[PDB]
């Protein structure tokens, strides 16, 4: 199987 | 702000 | 007798 | 993905 | 902040 | 199968 | 000739 | 996964 994810939360 | 991200899953 | 049979299951 | 597979029986 | 995530994946 | 699964993510 | 096979799989 | 199979062959 293969994923990709990104996630940059800011604050 | 600034953000950059790339993803090339392959299968 | 003869018997050829070939499975390649992916995941 | 990729597959190759050959199969030639003979009676 | 509060997260709550689950995942149960089968096979 | 069988799953069971609880989260109560409080703020 | 006789036979007698069972086979109960679960998931 | 789950796999059930019999085979009983006679000559």
């Amino acid at each position: 199987y293969t994923i990709a994810a990104l996630l940059s939360p800011y604050s």
